[PDB]
């Protein structure tokens, strides 16, 4: 199984908005996961956004990115612009990319929306690679 890691500052914001989307795109196909520097909490206007798209993330993981390993991941994403500043060995998998995404904690309802677009956009091309 290729299973899947997404990558942010907060697990709560990007990875888990990439996660919702690449379970609800990916389910039963392989497997998908998210980590990031900050472990915080299911973030509360994500789980409005991600529920206007059929994605609830208020029971999801947020694990910290020091605690999970990319050895069982070979395709680990970066949701940041950012990628190169991650641990090397979360780096050094067959597949390695950065969505160059925005935080969306404390912006606009409306730019909450476009990096839920964003990360559509580019879970469906990761994603449907591995389907």
């Amino acid at each position: 199984m290729k299973k899947v890691m997404f990558v942010s500052k907060r697990n709560s914001s990007r990875s888990q908005m990439a996660e919702g989307f690449a379970k609800t795109l990916g389910a039963g196909k392989i497997a998908v996961t998210s980590s990031g520097l900050e472990s915080s909490r299911v973030h509360p206007t994500a789980i409005a956004m991600m529920e206007e798209v059929g994605i609830d993330i208020s029971g999801q993981t947020s694990d910290p990115i020091e605690n999970f390993n990319a050895d069982d991941y070979d395709v680990v994403i970066s949701l940041c612009g950012c990628g190169v500043n991650l641990p090397p060995e979360w780096v050094t998998q067959e597949i390695f990319e950065d969505w160059q995404l925005e935080d969306p904690d404390g912006q606009s309802l409306e730019v909450f929306r476009t990096v839920r677009g964003q990360v559509k956009e580019r879970v469906e091309n990761l994603i449907a690679k591995i389907s």
